[PDB]
């Protein structure tokens, strides 16, 4: 509530470390169009397109602002100081400002364009709190804050899906108006404000394991339990003969003890070579690859239950969409080259989930007999059983922050398998958009719709800001501990900044765990 | 507390809708028999029974009253007042009558029979709200308070298993004996209360789905994240030769996106077509059905976990022993034809649980390299994993209402695989029993069982009443919504009426789930 | 052996009196009567009938149980109505005025 | 006005047919074009003369 | 009850060039299709039609559930209005804003004008909220003697 | 609310003219 020539908000940026939280507040500027001409349209998938890439929608005129990603909030050394120090954290309270708005029209009468202010027309925003509208975060768009808070960016468009029984659509379908919900219109002086409280959430395990679930005993001390060692007679003259010996294990045959714990459940996937030449020559994936279907129509597990990319001494093999792949700067999205992207490595849960590209186990499946012989199978899909403890998949500086768990009757473990942290009541989706502006109606009266309205756009500022709650790390290792660091080597550019071009680009993907606990 | 000429309670039936709940109550007249002629009863399966088909139980004197199904509480006005605009229901309080209960002599000296009241006589009844008999309700078995109030039914017999070992019995197993519990007798004026209020429940899911899991994204804007989608070179002269290559998915490609969740658990069923010639010729069933063995003996899955009856535009295929089929008015129980029943329909979960005939996926299941080319596996039994999100079977106005979940260490999602709620403390087994009067003794005292008593039955009104919660529905959907009707087309008779004869009939099943939400 | 009655105090049951049907308290207050039987009638289309016709289980109602010795009471008040017109007209209308 | 029928049987309502269709009812087509199928009345709930 | 609330985006040219007319039916027209008025410049708001109010789903809602329904209060509010000048030089056109031009409003409370509302005529507000319309140009009859006027 | 030896109401019928 001000004039045309005061402004609303300031740039905060800069982050606070407390005792026990952490507050990440960043400001960035966003621009923003008229979207299908003031219109709602349908969108069907194709005439004659595969039958998994289908698809019934409708795309709507609105924007909607994106900041589910680390790197939207937190910045290189920030992070590298949080995961350096800490064993967990998780969200804890949302603010959200929109401010500094102008809304420009624009005019075209030859080659040049003349931009000009325009300060009677509005913007209208709006926040789904009582989550009615489809939430479309949470699946690894793009157009979140950029992660150099320099940068000018763009405020994605808004559209969603329904039920569709093919190309076309069924009755149970539904239509969702974005108009028909009570916003806010603001003009040059006025501004939004916006605050939220996270749900309880389970800390992020921001650490590695010290122990290993099939190593997790006295190494000096026999087991008081008996096992069944061998089958024939170990004197002599009875080598030849059926005969049960049972033993005790020890530290030697440390394999065949008795354990209370089971590894994480698997569901096998693929396994390729970094280097080109040592893979199959045929373009295996989508008819190779772990892939589940419903409704008759198929689909990719890309990210897949959290299960280590590869064993020791392998550092060169991974699962075929088993972890999750980064661009580079300046990459192609199209056909892009191994050495263009950034391959993610889950090794770090070795020790509790089993390896992606191997399998659970093998199972006997025959009543062995003194005529036939014990016959097993191996299992490469596994459910869950008793017993059962498994890790979770990390989070990195630009991977997803959080997701909405689907309103359903069941749940078995609603942590996203893409990233962190799932909620039941997520960050509520901010909508804005320009109100339209007619052009000059007809002097005679016309009931004709009103479609000839006057082209402009919006810019303006918008800042976030998050209080994170930290667990802190109290070890008793002796040795000292691996951490993140940046090369000291002489380099042409140092990593996370900008070059001569000034383009910001990210090096390496930087996961959360790094510290050690025991099982 | 009265006496002959004064009547306990009224016949009240009728039900209330309050703003946030409704209180239905039913009121029915019964009937009861005396069963066994007042012995308890061994019942040992058969000598050459099938294996499978064997039990060891005692039957008893008692009766038991029986309301555990929808239609037995609503009525169709009810039911389609209730699905067509709330979002969820459960039940809250219970109230139980008893009342204007008439003890009546029968006495025979030829072909014809003579009724006359015995104003003396007792009737036996008590709760068993300690749990400690076996629970036989919640096994679909006949016998509750018919659909149509002017219906006058019959008290079921009471009866029990235990452990067998084949026909016989073990020395685990255990004998109840009804009469060594605290039971109230009343006589002609005296009733019988009850009260009980139900535990904490989840809403029951009266809606399906707007969207789906495999279509949940923005169809606008294309993923940040690659996955790898070719193996051979795309350029002239590399497209015999192995390379990797990367691509994003978007719109188009939206079948290779990365995702969050999995559909449902699978336990795969063999499918049948509603027509008879479009089947195999064979006697198939119990020889190709899904089913589970404990103990050594086999058992059928018929409801089995809640998984969608056919694909989009089959409605002609249903899986074997996958949903439940109820019986038209006047069917014969034995081999009855396709027509003359109703089997329900469960396409409303299509969008999160895998259909039931098809499989769950494939999964890789060998290492892949220059040599040998990858291989998959499809898989049809899929247990529990990290992301999973399922729906519940729907419930049906003739359908049951409740179940106990056994005393057990251990439960996965005690929600029964039949029907709605599970209950650990669920509404306890009223049972009724008619005194035994014995017949002129002799005159000379004889320690012999008395084995001469006098033939006579019993007569009374039960009420019933049941106070639910409703959740109210707030969706955004700008079109009309699917609902239940009546066809306005011209017929002989109307829906859930009766005939000239005077006979109730229900012609369809009717399911909750008509309304829609978002994932 | 007990007996229901009930009243349709909220008119929602169709109302079959006022038809000129048999069967009221007779003229003399010696005549032992009999009870009519309730029936009713619906849309139809013909001798068929339509999904708009409705059904009506008369022991859907709250109704009260009564034994020999128990007794039923109800009271009512009539709505505003015009009295009745128990008299003739001693004049006409074509003849209204003065015959002077 | 709320209605408080003694019917048994259900009543007939409005509803939006299942069946798949290119574009579903009440809604804007892909040129953004918004139209009324059909003509709704009020009067789908009985009573007794 | 249920309150249903809302809200368009309009336009409105002027009309007659700021001129009342007087508009007869013609010369030699039909008997019954004679006519004698004026027309203003003057636009006026119309919403009588229930999809100009509820919507597909609110509609199935409330006839679904209820015996009857009537009206019984109306809320009307105009805002956020911005006067804007067109400029004619050659075949394009430039729009500026106007901020010190006013727009006259009022309601006849009193029921001194005729009332055209009721003749199922178009222009009421638009059955999607996201359609932007025109406001309809006002005019009355009057007695007429054939095409002349008494 | 009696037994059954215990008549409810009685044989009233006559009719009574008031003032208006």
């Amino acid at each position: 509530a001000d004039g045309v020539g005061n402004s609303s908000g300031n740039w905060h940026c800069d982050s606070q470390w407390l005792g026990d939280r952490v507050i990440t507040t960043s400001t960035r500027t966003w621009a923003l169009p008229t979207y299908n001409n003031h219109l709602y349209k349908q969108i069907s998938s194709q005439s004659g397109a595969s039958n998994d890439n289908h698809y019934f929608g409708y795309s709507t005129p609105w924007g909607y602002f994106d900041f589910n990603r680390f790197h939207c909030h937190f910045s290189p050394r920030d992070w590298q100081r949080l995961i350096n120090n800490n064993w967990g954290f998780r969200p804890k309270k949302l603010s959200f400002k929109l401010f500094n708005i102008q809304v420009k029209e624009v005019t075209q009468n030859d080659g040049t364009t003349t931009i000009a202010n325009n300060l009677t027309s509005t913007v209208q925003v709006f926040t789904d709190s009582e989550y009615q509208l489809p939430y479309v975060l949470g699946s690894a768009h793009q157009g979140c804050l950029p992660p150099f808070p320099a940068d000018v960016f763009m405020v994605p468009q808004y559209g969603y899906l329904t039920l569709n029984n093919g190309s076309q659509a069924v009755g149970r379908s539904s239509f969702y108006c974005l108009e028909y919900f009570p916003s806010q219109m603001l003009r040059t002086g006025n501004n939004f404000q916006f605050s939220y409280t996270f749900e309880d959430v389970p800390f992020h395990s921001s650490y590695a394991h010290s122990q290993s679930l099939d190593r997790l005993m006295n190494p000096l001390i026999d087991q008081y339990l008996y096992y069944l060692n061998r089958t024939q007679g170990t004197t002599s003259g009875t080598t030849n003969q059926s005969r049960l010996l049972f033993s005790q294990a020890g530290p030697q045959s440390m394999s065949l003890q008795a354990r209370n714990w089971l590894p994480g459940p698997c569901y096998r996937q693929q396994r390729l070579s970094k280097t080109a030449n040592d893979n199959n020559n045929s373009n295996f994936p989508w008819t190779a690859a772990s892939k589940y279907h419903l409704n008759g129509r198929d689909s990719l597990v890309n990210p897949g239950p959290a299960m280590a990319s590869h064993k020791d001494d392998e550092e060169k093999f991974f699962p075929m969409h088993g972890n999750l792949i980064f661009g580079k700067e300046g990459t192609t999205a199209s056909n892009a080259e191994l050495d263009n992207v950034m391959i993610t490595d889950e090794e770090e849960i070795r020790t509790t989930n089993p390896v992606a590209t191997e399998q659970y186990g093998t199972v006997a499946n025959n009543l062995q007999s003194s005529n036939t012989a014990p016959t097993t199978r191996t299992v490469n899909d596994q459910g869950a059983l008793p017993g059962m403890v498994w890790q979770d998949r990390d989070v990195y500086l630009q991977g997803p922050i959080w997701a909405k768990i689907p309103h359903t009757d069941g749940h078995f473990h609603p942590s996203p398998l893409m990233g962190g942290f799932g909620l039941k009541h997520p960050p509520p989706q901010i909508m804005i958009k320009n109100t339209p502006v007619p052009a000059n109606p007809p002097t005679t009266f016309s009931p004709a719709k009103f479609a000839s309205f006057i082209t402009q756009y919006s810019t303006g500022q918008v800042s976030v800001e998050i209080e994170w709650e930290l667990q802190k790390e109290n070890s008793k290792r002796w040795n000292p501990e691996i951490q993140y660091t940046s090369n000291y080597n002489k380099s042409v550019n140092v990593d996370f900044t900008v070059d001569t071009n000034g383009v910001y680009s990210e090096p390496r993907p930087i996961g959360t765990r790094y510290l050690t606990r025991n099982l």
